[PDB]
């Protein structure tokens, strides 16, 4: 609780220099190390821990605004094209192209038995929509079924991702700001840690 105030300060001092950038994004991702063979950190939760994080979140903030969206992502030469989805789950029309550049990443120390936490600040710069002419299947694809709960300046993202047949579960919290420069504060970061640590520690 005092040590949590210190981490929040350490995070703020590292990222403050970046908030002047347009299109800045901040997120905390639950995950684990050495759960797949090619990767170090994998941003995923078990099917069981996903559904009780879902039950927790949906009772604790039932008043909160909520949305659900199915989208079709295709990665192409470092850019991400997002496609809307029809009844069956198939790509229709491209809705956004962004390029994501990681500006700062930090691994958060967690309690024993909890999911690992990864804090990242990046830029997601929108792009020229005429590149959508490459179509929804010009590269590796990800079908995302996202549940989104917004609570003040915090958005919870629970996503069932189907890639290459296998389905995985992702849990992240993002910053929701009218202006990241003014609003993303140290006291905000400390609440991010507090809320993210809650999710990581059930059971
Ligand atoms: O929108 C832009 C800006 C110009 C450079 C650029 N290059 C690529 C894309 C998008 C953009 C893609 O969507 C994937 C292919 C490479």
């Amino acid at each position: 609780d005092a040590e949590q105030r210190a981490v929040a300060k350490a995070l703020f001092d590292a990222v403050n220099k970046h908030l002047s950038n347009p299109f800045i994004e901040v997120e905390m991702r639950l995950g684990q190390f050495k759960v797949e063979e090619d990767a170090n950190f994998t941003a995923c939760v078990s099917t069981e821990d996903y559904e009780r994080i879902k039950t927790y979140l949906m009772t604790e903030m039932e008043n909160s605004s909520m949305t659900r969206s199915v989208t079709h992502d295709v990665s192409l030469r470092g850019w991400r094209h997002t496609y809307a989805t029809d009844e069956n789950g198939n790509p229709t029309r491209c809705v956004s192209i962004v390029r994501k550049k990681r500006l700062f990443v930090k691994n958060i120390v967690v309690p024993l038995g909890a999911y690992n936490l990864r804090f990242a600040v990046s830029t997601e710069t929108p792009g020229d929509l005429r590149f959508s002419g490459a179509g929804p299947r010009a590269g590796h694809t990800r079908l995302k079924d996202r549940l989104s709960i917004t609570d003040g300046m915090f958005r919870y993202d629970m996503t069932q991702v189907t890639e290459k047949g296998v389905l995985m579960h992702e849990v992240e919290i993002e910053g929701v700001f009218s202006s990241h420069e003014k609003q993303l504060t140290e006291s905000w970061l400390e609440e991010l840690l507090r809320r993210a640590m809650r999710l990581a520690t059930l059971r």
